[PDB]
């Protein structure tokens, strides 16, 4: 049960933090001088589905897909049938994600949590319905909807730690979906829709009135209660941002570290902390979306991330990225050598 | 010679920028929605030792290291033989960039080109003296010596293009050298010693002072050139920013890209830009370091680091942690599919 799930998840664990920060302040370097890669190896040491020290073993990018009937409301510049087409690419490894898992070393699972088209061969299947409400006239789904999907995802998730997974990235596709994302975001830090509204996939600047008008009226129809993140992910999310979530909360259960990706894993991240905030300190961000409500989202998780690439693709690029720095912090770890080897004393 | 070196540098490929620019339109995802990596791949293109395209190749970070005369002023923490010590550390692979190029698979070129030691033996040895003199009093160097340092380690780095190198990185070791680079930096960028004077490797807070009246006095001292640039190196630099300087010449004129590090770099890289100007377009930042003058010298080179790592370690370790970007950039240009053979139109 999804009760269950939340009480479980894990404190960090202080003890293993203690003693990575000590081995780390002894490497063969000034102290401090790898900045974040230092607090990011210290971080990964609490998370105790790593045993106790940073390590990365297999990676996993699982990568949410669906559609959202708020496409109607003329908020997204590319046809329904993109999410389809693209979630088909992502099995023959022609996408970005794909593209960029396999420079890390990393297995993508393409989900479809709701696309609305035929179910495409070879993709995981966990569809909720064809696309979600539109959010700008009604819920996105019942509660017993989002609930059901974040246990399902959440339990698929950590059964991949039984394979070797130790850490995971999330990332989505749905034509549409920066219009919820933008809505949740608005609901949680309640910033005002146009301080969040972006362009998505290239909306053009004409358009974009609408696309706050439609958040604007998503919000006043729904009226989600930001004290309730499943509450808000139900009513003016969608079934990816629902996945992205239960991703979180399933690397959360199980001790282990997620990656995320862009704006929309921010949205996602933001109902992961509302709804358990004990997942927070299993978050790892990876890049800095060019989409216009990143900085708000991003301020309010209280997270910096690594990479400045200024990217807007999703589909979990940005998390497959960041990787190899994850890994990074590890290899520092484990493979520096020591000051007191060398007799170099802290001054 | 310096002059044919200089001259012989070639412009960027304008056409195969443009096919390169192209292609990455062309790809599956909205057009720029990867940001800098399309740009990254693009200037790559047009970087005449690739070929007309992005690649990477084989991969070396190259670790100019050298003592300071300055060092007796008290600007530094550490003790002078660290320095040596460090350097014969980098031939065991236990340091922090030994650690990070193994993880990106780059090889590192450990060149002494002024330990004020013995000679290190497994180490590249192009020392130009024990030491450099101390920039307080007099200059660091012969402007004879300047040249002589650049056009041989030039030479050094376009010839590890016949070994299948196609891409650098640059660093550094020398304990003080912070002071230096922050001279450099103040003269090249006019800004006041006090804003561009950093803690280098953890200088205590009431130390700070000197090292500002340290770089003050060695700008009056030996009034360095603003617009001759080796001038500028030979009087208030260093033989490791002379070398890293030397490393971009070479790079450059090889028609090949060089990834810059931390705050040494960007000191020498304004003497690589001063010096020839044709420099610039092989220049890709890796990180931002921690180091108070970085965004000055940032903004003066119009650079803006993928990487916010708050690093200070030097070495090349930064540069080493970006190659994986680089990387990235090519994997996104010759690996992802198109939008055409999806039949996705642009809208
Ligand atoms: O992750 C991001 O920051 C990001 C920012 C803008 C757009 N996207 C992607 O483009 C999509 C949605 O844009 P739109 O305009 O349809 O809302 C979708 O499939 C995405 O993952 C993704
Ligand atoms: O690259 C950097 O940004 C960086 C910033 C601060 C310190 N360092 C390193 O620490 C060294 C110099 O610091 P200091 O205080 O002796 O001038 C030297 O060997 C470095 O490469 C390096
Ligand atoms: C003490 C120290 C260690 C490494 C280094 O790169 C500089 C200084
Ligand atoms: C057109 C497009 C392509 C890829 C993608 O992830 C989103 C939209």
């Amino acid at each position: 049960t999804l009760h269950a799930l939340l009480r479980d998840i894990p404190a960090p664990d202080a003890e293993a933090m203690a003693r990575a920060q000590q081995h780390i302040d002894g490497l063969l370097k000034p102290p401090g001088s790898l900045g974040r890669l230092e607090t990011l190896a210290v971080q990964l040491a609490g998370m105790p589905g790593l045993n106790g020290t940073p390590q990365v073993g297999e990676k996993a990018v699982l990568v949410m897909c669906a559609d959202h009937g708020v496409w109607d409301e003329g908020v997204a510049v590319y046809p329904k049938i993109v999410t389809a087409i693209m979630a088909a690419n992502m099995t023959r490894g022609t996408t970005g994600v794909c593209v960029l898992a396999a420079q890390a070393g990393a297995k993508v699972h393409v989900i479809d949590v709701g696309i609305d088209a035929e179910p495409i061969p070879g993709v995981v299947n966990m569809r909720v319905a064809r696309g979600c409400g539109n959010i700008a006239v009604g819920p996105a789904m019942s509660r017993l909807q989002a609930e059901a999907l974040l246990l399902e995802v959440s339990r698929y998730t950590c059964d991949l730690a039984q394979r070797g997974v130790t850490l995971f990235g999330v990332g989505e596709m749905g034509m549409a979906n920066t219009t919820p994302a933008a809505a949740m975001v608005s609901v949680f830090t309640g910033s005002d829709a146009k301080e969040v509204v972006g362009i998505g996939a290239n909306l053009p600047p004409s358009r974009i009135d609408n696309k706050v008008d439609v958040v604007r009226r998503a919000i006043a129809i729904n009226q989600p209660n930001p004290r309730d993140g499943i509450d808000v992910l139900s009513k003016v999310g969608g079934f990816d941002l629902v996945g992205m979530t239960g991703v979180m909360l399933g690397a959360a259960r199980c001790g282990l570290p997620v990656l995320l990706d862009g704006f929309l894993s921010y949205s996602a991240a933001l109902a992961a902390c509302q709804i358990a905030p004990a997942v927070r300190p299993y978050l790892i961000p990876s890049h800095f979306s060019a989409e216009k409500g990143a900085r708000i989202a991003l301020a309010h998780l209280s997270m910096e991330p690594y990479l400045h690439m200024a990217m807007r693709l999703g589909e979990g690029s940005g998390a497959a990225l960041a990787m190899p720095i994850v890994e990074a912090a590890c290899a520092m770890f484990h493979n520096m050598g020591e000051l007191a080897a060398s007799n170099i004393v802290l001054p």
